[PDB]
């Protein structure tokens, strides 16, 4: 869409950069919220209204073609990031799901490069990613996320694309969804915006996944019919792994009985381990708490192999199956060489109350226990908390 009048001011966050021989150094970097959750509406004397919600192509008659689409629709700045949940206090980036004003941002955002006009580019193979997390104001149903999509670097700046990633502009994930702009142009044919993806981090206080996803494409790609379905370009489910699923529930959770206990901040580590060749091989997640590591469980369930790491001999056990088809651990990594851009996030779902998370196999959360109904009388403020981002060499962000 056709950047607005108002002035975006994005936060500044410092975050690091680490070897085992220098220490972690801190670097400059910003912060971005997603391109449609800035106020999107129409040109002067089209009236009131936006260009289209979630799930569809942009309206036909604002949006016949893209260059009427280009013109029609405009993207504000945001002068104040606050307005939608975001705040930074040095290495602190604070998302808040639900405000005073009773409005429920449930902020998405990027980490932008010290120019403001290119994503972070992160390069993981055979490195690893670090960050300190407070998620106690997080219960069942909530997810907070914290992962890597392979968008392009200027958010696919272009003619008809002018704000480009100072903007917040192309995002895309796993799950190929069909939004109304995709790389800042409007998706006239309604197809759906696919790329590798890997969740890092996504969780509550009660249960933590973490989950490599891979597509048979190279960045960001426009799907049309069963290109973007099950059988399609992207793998929906991933390869997932949580304590709980793995039947090893003492890990994590609210309560000193837990080895990870969610009622104080803790260190979250994740190493991308690489053979002698270069291809990542094993995805490795462990904490750190009250100065203490806290190594990762053992799978503990009959069928799936003993592990404490992601690797394709537990993927394909586990029935990760579009997973291991659309390019295994080694297409993951060979996506997070090309390089991926950080994305933070709070959300709730009103439809399935993130289940996949926290209940059944996944958690111990309850049947309606996670209804964004009966998360605001558990906590009516959720949000978290993520400090210090690192990444660099193997050994040197704890
Ligand atoms: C920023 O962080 C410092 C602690 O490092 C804290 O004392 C201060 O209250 C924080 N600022 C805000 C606005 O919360
Ligand atoms: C789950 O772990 C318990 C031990 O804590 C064990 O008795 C049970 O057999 C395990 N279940 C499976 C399906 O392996």
């Amino acid at each position: 869409q056709k950047p607005g009048e108002t002035k975006e001011v994005h936060p500044q966050l410092t975050t690091f950069r680490c070897t085992k021989r220098g220490g972690c150094k801190p670097a400059t970097n910003f912060i971005v919220l997603d391109s449609l959750s800035h106020p999107i509406h129409r040109a002067e004397g089209l009236g009131p209204g936006g260009c289209g919600d979630w799930g569809n192509p942009p309206p036909k008659d604002v949006c016949p073609d893209v260059e009427s689409c280009a013109k029609n629709c405009i993207m504000e700045g945001i002068p104040d990031y606050s307005q939608y949940g975001v705040t930074t206090n040095g290495t602190s980036l604070r998302l808040q799901h639900i405000l005073p004003d009773g409005r429920v941002p449930s902020p998405r955002v990027y980490l932008l490069d010290k120019t403001k006009r290119r994503y972070e580019m992160l390069h993981l193979t055979g490195f690893e990613f670090t960050f300190d997390v407070d998620a106690t104001k997080l219960p069942c149903g909530m997810n907070s996320a914290l992962y890597l999509s392979e968008m392009h670097p200027t958010g696919a700046k272009s003619k008809y694309n002018p704000g480009g990633a100072y903007y917040g502009t192309g995002y895309c994930d796993a799950q190929c969804f069909v939004t109304p702009f995709i790389n800042g142009l409007g998706n006239i044919e309604g197809k759906g915006s696919c790329c590798n993806a890997m969740d890092i981090w996504e969780a509550n206080s009660r249960a933590s996944h973490v989950a490599p996803h891979t597509c048979n494409k190279k960045g960001l790609y426009l799907c049309e019919g069963e290109e973007c379905a099950f059988e399609g370009v992207c793998d929906k489910n991933g390869c997932g792994w949580n304590n709980y699923r793995v039947n090893v529930t003492d890990y994590y959770g609210r309560g000193e009985e837990f080895k990870v206990n969610t009622l104080k901040p803790f260190t979250v580590v994740t190493q991308f381990l690489a053979n002698r060749r270069g291809k990542l091989e094993k995805i490795h997640r462990f904490y750190v708490q009250d100065g203490k590591v806290i190594e990762s469980f053992y799978t503990n369930k009959e069928g799936v192999p003993y592990t404490n790491m992601i690797d394709d001999e537990f993927c394909e056990a586990t029935g990760s199956r579009k997973y291991m088809e659309l390019g295994a651990t080694q297409g993951m990594g060979e996506a997070l060489t090309r390089g991926m851009v950080l994305a933070m996030s709070i959300w709730w779902d009103q439809g399935g109350n993130m289940e996949w998370l926290d209940h059944g196999e996944a958690g111990p959360c309850a049947k309606g226990e996670g209804a964004p109904s009966n998360i605001v009388q558990v906590e009516p403020f959720p949000e978290v908390t993520y400090t210090n981002l690192r990444w660099g060499e193997i050994g040197s962000t704890y």
